[PDB]
């Protein structure tokens, strides 16, 4: 679970 900031959500 990171913080893709792109979309902006949790990506697990």
């Amino acid at each position: 679970c990171h913080w893709d900031l792109l979309v902006r959500h949790w990506v697990c």
